[PDB]
């Protein structure tokens, strides 16, 4: 449960690595993060798994070949703002939601 | 591809396989379903995918050994009602939330 389990992993992404540095004014990057890890019993209470996930995790144990294990996905994300030049050189500030993952869980 | 992408799949679960053999009156099972399928371009943040999943997909394509692809998970879940018996022969109707997967997306 603790060690190998489903949880938020740190990931900072820079627009320079994506190849968008020439037109993005601010910021030059951000903490995006991502989810990863095993989704099997025991299911830590902090991730608040749903009734469906508990049933899937159990059914997966009985029929390993006909039902996959649930997947580690975001339970909470934060929006972010970006200031950039469009193709017509206009300066735009846009708010992008669901960009930063704060918490993960088995769904 | 049309049907190899992230989507909902049919899956029926019998209460007997869970152990509700003598306390359940009806139903005897239900269609829990499940999400499965690969997450990759093409993606739409305004429909089933999120902005975060798009960014994660791009980072994965550049360092596939460091960051995994986003995963296919539920975007919509429905409840189910059951009629059952207690120790005093009382007939009880109970609603269980988030038991049925209706739609899936890349998260």
């Amino acid at each position: 449960k603790r060690l190998k389990a489903c949880r938020k992993h740190e990931l900072y992404v820079s627009f320079q690595d994506l190849g968008w540095q020439d037109w993005i004014i601010a910021p030059k990057g951000y903490a995006a993060n991502y989810c990863d890890g095993e989704c099997s019993f025991p299911l830590n209470a902090h991730m608040n798994a749903t009734n469906h996930a508990i049933v899937q995790t159990l059914v997966h144990l009985m029929n390993p070949e006909y039902v996959p294990k649930p997947c580690c996905a975001p339970t909470k994300l934060n929006a972010i703002s970006v200031l950039y030049f469009d193709d017509n050189s206009n300066v735009i500030l846009k708010k992008y939601r669901n960009m930063v993952v704060r918490a993960c869980g088995c769904h």
